[PDB]
């Protein structure tokens, strides 16, 4: 079997796994589940969320705990197990970050900040956030992380591991960057040749080149630069996909740098990202925000020519499942909700409430729906056209429950029934897409209780498409005047693929086609044929 | 075994299967169901049901898909299947039009409007929906539907298939009738004259014969004679029964033809369509009104002697589940709830919201009254007296019941939840909602859901069963001097024809009338005028 690599071309990407397009319907654990008795906590949940993939932490404390005294055997378990289910692995590189913080670092590291220096305020107080310009921590973490890819590359010739993270959520809280003396020589020097050329600059210092951004831009050009060097470093020995995550800035309220994490990939600091570490091969958001329009944002700022989509963690609450619609329509190659175990460990406010059978089901749910297609959704996504969309009206509110006049009742119905209807210009064809409505007659959409709803769309020709979709609505029109024409349906088959080749199950007819395409929680993948005709 | 056949003498109907009388306690699939693949998200509804009759889609497109190159691969597993499972089967023919449309047509029909013509408005825009004049339309249909019966003389020698139902809901949606000039040129001519003879009409053009119905009276005569030359066709190659379903228009506001579709056998062209089509054996109602009083109607206008009432469609929600009752009760040779399979689709707000074990057992529930008794029941039908009725008011409304004097509204709803039948010599009084002790008042069912069933078996005997009702006989007519009473009630089964009795029922049990709730009991009461002189 060939290496997994991430492809580029054309504005597009895919991940590649044993020679084709994949893509991660992922779980990850919590943070405390990377040890060989934690593990029956963890399967369980990926067998009934339906995954191909977990994403679980390797400790640079565990591995080396003692400075050069090795220990893999978290990872042999793992390895073995993981292939008694068939699912793949994403390692964690939990090392010098582990959100802005060296909590998994070995001792010998954590504990001496002498020889292993944390970022100094512009004060002079101390935080627990190591420096980037740290070149003994940067040579401890790169000769660790080398001995993990090396055992990689002798005990895992079928790449069960096909990516690693390296770190989780760099930067740092509380400052803008490191303000040490040794900081503070390199920022008041001139910025590497490098760097200027990429970016099209004038030479100069820190400071002379970017102004108000000096502070922020050299804290993330230094973590980047870091991060690279780890990477270069894994890939010399095992040529893997690695990625970095971010702990996200609110897009349209981000505040100052040091609120959030300060030198993470965060929207403003992706062009010195891409720029300083060329050997990353992406940069993946981590989603908590629950509302559509910042997850939307989000998903569209983290979706470049130069950036595959990979949601390395998002929520695991009830909202949070339908965004692997828009997710995989962006053409991203993996979604990986969070804290999907047994392990007694809940994070609410930010995921669900209760892990139970019933959290994880909302994601088995749409799961369902793509692992039947999962390398054929995979090859048109980055050889084709995809579109994919979800409910975009979160769910009421009590607040807006209370306030629930006649006409204003009946505006606000109309209001509502608009916002859930969604238009996608399909070539030759579009789609409208509405949430929440009955499978017969055209009653306006009122949404789902709670917000659940999408849909997929893959062209396969001009006028034939490919199409699944979860509580909601498909339905076809042309996308132009016909010039005099009708139109139709020609055919709508349900059916699966079988070694690549499409297998018809049924025909969807009659009252199953006269009022779009409907679907509720369960999976049924379409073709869709479209006709124009003629009356004359 | 003998060809199944409709009979109808002296009023009365009945569908006979292997040479008696049978009753079709059927069962109906959603639309995109007819394929091998989906047969498992149907059977086990129709075991649940207690079904005995399966009404699935045979689709023209599906037989031929590309033209001269029939494929019955479905129909083959369709027939193996119903076999192993004991059942019968009705084939929907799905062709020129389902529900106005040509949507099962196969591809080189329905993409070819120069070949297979569709109805043009009054305004010169074309709807899809095929004109029964376009004779290429008429030709291709006629040689698909051959091949279909041509491989059921073939391969179904034992007559799994029962009946056959032409098109599905035959019409047009949006217009009265197909205006294009090639219609048109068939419209100013002269109505034909067997339509002429058997009408007593004066001969003339349409619009000089009909005046205000020629556009209506036009499209449903024209659709009426397409559909008996299939129908004859077919029956050439196996003389099955043959029926067709009616999309139908509300009987006591129907509106204006187009709104309702046009040319389908609705209750104002029924006379066009019996002298139309007479090789076609019934017209069936397709019912999807909840309340009482116009399924009463309906029921009503279809049931004719000239037409054997089959309930081809209805609903699957609970209210409908009781119409089975009078359905029976009229003579009706069968009734087909839509919707019945596990295929992920409701048609709600027509059928039930949510589809499991519960909607399937409101049926399950009436069809185990008459299961046990269906060939003696279908018997009497024809050759005897019967009666059916349902509960007369529907389930009270959250508006009725955010109102509510009270005592006058009580002793109204009693009235009218009280039904009178006039039985000969007897009369039985049915009531609902009522304690099984002592005479307080009916209150109702809740939801609406009771019925009865009666058949006379001699002048002082009856065959009764009933459900969430109560049932008590009087005499018919005044006794000059005599006394009544309960003679004998006894509870039983037929085996091998023969009645069995289980038990007798008394004291309690027939002090109070016969109290039933939602289990089957069948029984035989017999009553008596006696002297105290
Ligand atoms: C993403 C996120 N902050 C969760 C919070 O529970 C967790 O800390 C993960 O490790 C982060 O990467
Ligand atoms: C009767 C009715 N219109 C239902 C609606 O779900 C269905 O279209 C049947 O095919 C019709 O005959
Ligand atoms: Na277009
Ligand atoms: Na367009
Ligand atoms: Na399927
Ligand atoms: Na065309
Ligand atoms: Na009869
Ligand atoms: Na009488
Ligand atoms: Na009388
Ligand atoms: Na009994
Ligand atoms: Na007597």
């Amino acid at each position: 079997a060939p290496l997994p690599e991430l492809l580029s071309n054309n504005g597009k990407h895919a991940l590649m796994v044993d020679g084709a397009p994949y893509i991660i319907l992922g779980s990850q654990t919590n943070n405390s589940s990377n040890y060989p008795d934690a593990l029956k906590d963890v399967w369980p949940s990926m067998e009934k969320m339906g995954a191909n993939t977990l994403s679980i932490p390797v400790a640079w404390e565990q591995i080396e705990p003692v400075e050069g005294q090795f220990d893999f055997s978290f990872v042999d378990v793992l390895l073995k197990e993981a292939r008694q289910r068939k699912v793949r692995l994403v390692l964690l590189w939990f090392a010098t970050w582990k959100n802005n913080a060296p909590h998994y670092a070995p001792a010998w590291v954590k504990l001496d900040n002498a020889r292993f220096p944390r970022v100094v305020k512009e004060d002079g107080d101390t935080l627990n956030s190591l420096s980037p310009l740290g070149q003994n921590t940067l040579a401890a973490d790169k000769k660790a992380f080398v001995e993990l890819m090396k055992y990689l590359a002798k005990r895992d010739k079928d790449h069960t591991v096909i990516m690693v993270q390296v770190q989780n959520e760099v930067g740092t809280y509380g400052a803008v960057r490191d303000y040490s003396p040794m900081a503070q020589a390199v920022f008041n020097a001139a910025v590497p040749d490098d760097l200027i050329q990429k970016l099209q600059l004038k030479p100069g210092t820190w400071s002379q080149v970017f102004g108000r951004d000096a502070d922020e831009f050299f804290h993330a050009y230094q973590i980047a630069r870091y991060c690279d060097e780890v990477t270069v470093a894994g890939k010399a020995i095992k040529n893997l996909p690695m990625y970095v995550n971010v702990a996200l800035r609110n897009p349209f309220n981000p505040g100052l740098p040091g609120q959030y994490s300060s030198g993470g990939g965060t929207d403003n600091v992706l062009h010195i990202w891409k720029a300083a570490a060329p050997n990353i091969d992406l940069i993946a958001p981590d989603i908590y925000f629950r509302d559509y329009k910042t997850v939307s944002k989000v998903l569209e700022l983290y979706t470049r020519p130069d950036n595959a989509l990979f949601v390395a963690e998002i929520g695991n609450d009830q909202p949070f499942a339908r965004y692997l619609f828009p997710t995989l329509g962006k053409g991203g190659i993996g979604f990986s909700p969070f804290g999907m175990d047994d392990t007694d460990y809940t994070n609410y406010p930010l995921g669900a409430k209760v892990y139970n059978d019933e959290t994880i089901e909302q994601f088995a749910q749409v799961y369902r729906l793509v692992n039947p297609m999962m390398r054929e959704w995979a090859r048109l996504s980055y050889q084709g056209q995809v579109w994919g969309v979800a409910e975009p009206l979160d769910s009421t509110t009590e607040t807006q429950k209370i306030w629930n006049t006649p006409e204003e009742k009946e505006q606000h119905k109309k209001d509502r029934a608009s916002a859930l209807t969604q238009q996608l210009d399909l070539g030759l064809w579009d789609a409208e897409v509405t949430y929440g409505r009955p499978m017969f007659w055209v009653t306006p959409p009122e949404g789902n209780t709670p917000a659940a709803g999408g849909a997929l769309i893959a062209q396969l020709d001009d006028n034939e498409y490919l199409v699944t979709a979860y509580k909601a609505r498909v339905e076809f029109k042309p996308s132009q005047e016909l010039a005099g024409k009708k139109f139709m349906i020609e055919r709508v088959e349900e059916g699966r693929f079988e070694k690549g080749k499409w297998v018809m199950e049924r025909v969807w007819n009659g009252d199953q086609t006269d009022w779009g395409l409907n679907f509720t929680d369960r999976p049924h993948l379409l073709r869709v044929k479209m006709a124009s005709y003629s009356v004359q």
